[PDB]
């Protein structure tokens, strides 16, 4: 069976408000999770709602942050006050847009935030507003540094978006080879995993998901370097938590997380020009789409293109959700008196 | 035998001036190439001097660009006028520093440049000046887009640096799995290469360097997405050449290259604070260095750390250079009357 995004979004918002979150926060979270599911990124979709609500219940998420903002020129610092990541991040997007419109560039350093879901959503929103956007967030350590055997950095994703005539280019990638969610999945299906995904407690690559102690960086040294880029911009520079100081959303419940985010919006109008940029992006997009395919492929796609086609189809015919996820959501709704 | 950096640098500058380059350009190129060799990045060191000079001889490189600069707020656009990449890039570094010091952020969009060598050198220079830095450059297409069988993008590297008490963090990476230089090397040694490096003319991975038609992106879709990030910032946004419009330094001699670069400097002082940033970077650096090593490793290193230790050793005991490279340099010096 398939579900309607409008129904799921309204339901999620209603549930969150019943749980104590203010309207802006409830709307922001419903948006982030449902929009991720629409694009096929379920790892950051509604399956996260249950834990998000548990964190709120435990008093680890601010239900109504005022979101203090301080700006000077093209720079702004945002205090998330431990509010829901999507709520904090959308305010940062608003600030980045305003700053870039006035200064050509707009950088927002966010601290004291929490898990904000799919980084690409924020980058895409800024791009649809006409900006070239860069969005990063750090996360609790799950990845060993290159050459190490103990966790040092989170999956720390980097997202980058830019508008084109044919669509919105959206690069959104974790800096680790894989993700714990995929490892746990393999554990259930009793399948082997590529040794490139993780290492055992000794620090040696393993093809057994049951033996994975930590994730490995994408392409060895490079993914490790990229994870540090994300950590520096997201946590060190912002005043937020850094690595082990961030807080594990699933494992540590003694204090709120202190996730950091970094957002940068650039106005093409102050560079090559708004319309010129659009045309140039169009030429590049066209050239890529015209590229003859490699074996096993029918055509080349731009990052974010398949995600957009998936969202379009999901809006047109409904969204597919794992039976397990639906069960959890239904149970969550029932205990709060918000019928699914 | 080993060579002295001071001798090589002075010699390179002298040769370039004899070839017609003005003093600033000669000094800039000598610096870029020798500093790359010192750090162990020979692929962008003196072995490049011969072709750089040939491009100059052919009138494809401006020997004395005036480097027109236009600024508005935290944004600057630089016209390299086809000058040597290192000369153009160092001017961009100067502009980025000035802008960031006054606005908190400084972005420079460079167009009509040429090959500028090691991207990390420019990022490192900005970091040693106290800034968090981002430096990118596009390059003539050598890499197929994910899912494609024809070249669409250059090795398009991304560099990122930030100061720490223990040293300068310098992330510097091509977005391709490997590089043509390594493929050609394998071709000579008649060795097999990892199929992850390149594809044949049909677009299928190959372990035979003799059959490599194009390079593959780092980690499939991710490296492709990163290469596009670099292309958008370096070429599309700046007004420089884009992909096939850049110009192949080794293969096309009908017109100067139009390489683009993007530089961003951020003042920690406008975010968490200069001294606070330094301390936080120090804590992160310390944590990484203290990470127990994985098998085959004795300790964990920060990106740029091994490069710094190599440069220190090279300054202390001299630089090692391939006999083939030395032969080429000697021949170059002889035809110009600048004895090696
Ligand atoms: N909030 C957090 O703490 C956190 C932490 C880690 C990851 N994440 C999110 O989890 C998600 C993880 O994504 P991922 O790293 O697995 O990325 P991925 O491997 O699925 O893809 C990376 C990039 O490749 C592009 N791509 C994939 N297949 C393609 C194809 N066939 N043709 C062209 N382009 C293609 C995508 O559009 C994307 O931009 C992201 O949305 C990330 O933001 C969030
Ligand atoms: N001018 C151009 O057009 C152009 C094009 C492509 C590449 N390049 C340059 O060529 C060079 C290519 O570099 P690369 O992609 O092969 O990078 P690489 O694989 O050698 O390393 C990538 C990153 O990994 C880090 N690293 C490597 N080994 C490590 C270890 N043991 N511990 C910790 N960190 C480690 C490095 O410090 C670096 O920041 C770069 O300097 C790049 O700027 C220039």
């Amino acid at each position: 069976m398939r579900w309607r995004a409008d129904f799921l979004s309204a339901w999620a918002e209603a549930l969150l408000r019943k749980a104590g979150a203010d309207e802006p926060s409830a709307k922001a979270v419903a948006w982030a999770l449902v929009e991720a599911d629409l694009r096929g990124v379920g790892s950051h979709g509604l399956l996260r709602l249950p834990v998000y609500v548990r964190r709120l219940e435990a008093g680890l998420v601010n239900p109504s942050p005022t979101l203090p903002l301080e700006e000077r020129g093209p720079v702004a610092l945002l205090d998330g006050e431990h509010g829901f990541g999507p709520r904090v991040a959308l305010k940062a997007v608003e600030a980045a847009q305003s700053l870039a419109r006035r200064h050509g560039l707009g950088a927002v350093g966010v601290r004291r935030s929490t898990h904000f879901g799919m980084a690409g959503l924020y980058a895409e929103k800024l791009a649809r507003e006409g900006f070239v956007a860069w969005v990063t967030t750090n996360a609790e350590p799950d990845v060993v540094p290159f050459g190490g055997r103990e966790k040092a950095l989170g999956t720390n994703p980097l997202a980058f978006a830019a508008p084109a005539p044919q669509g919105i280019l959206v690069a959104d990638l974790a800096t680790s080879e894989s993700a714990m969610g995929k490892v746990f999945l393999a554990r259930e299906k009793g399948e082997r995993i590529p040794p490139s995904w993780g290492v055992d407690r000794e620090g040696s690559p393993t093809d057994d998901p049951h033996r994975v102690y930590a994730l490995r960086p994408l392409g060895g040294p490079k993914g490790y370097a990229l994870a540090l880029l994300v950590e520096v911009l997201s946590g060190v520079l912002t005043g937020a938590g850094v690595a082990h100081g961030i807080g594990r959303m699933y494992d540590e419940w003694d204090r709120p997380q202190d996730v950091g985010h970094f957002l940068l919006a650039l106005d093409p109008g102050r560079f090559v020009g708004k319309e010129a940029f659009l045309e140039r992006m169009g030429a590049l997009w066209q050239a890529l789409k015209a590229t003859p395919p490699a074996p096993g492929h029918e055509e080349v796609f731009l990052p974010g293109e398949l995600e957009a086609r998936r969202r379009e189809r999901a809006l047109a015919e409904g969204m597919a959700l794992p039976e397990r996820v639906v069960a959890e959501l239904k149970a969550l709704g029932e205990r709060y008196g918000v019928p699914w």
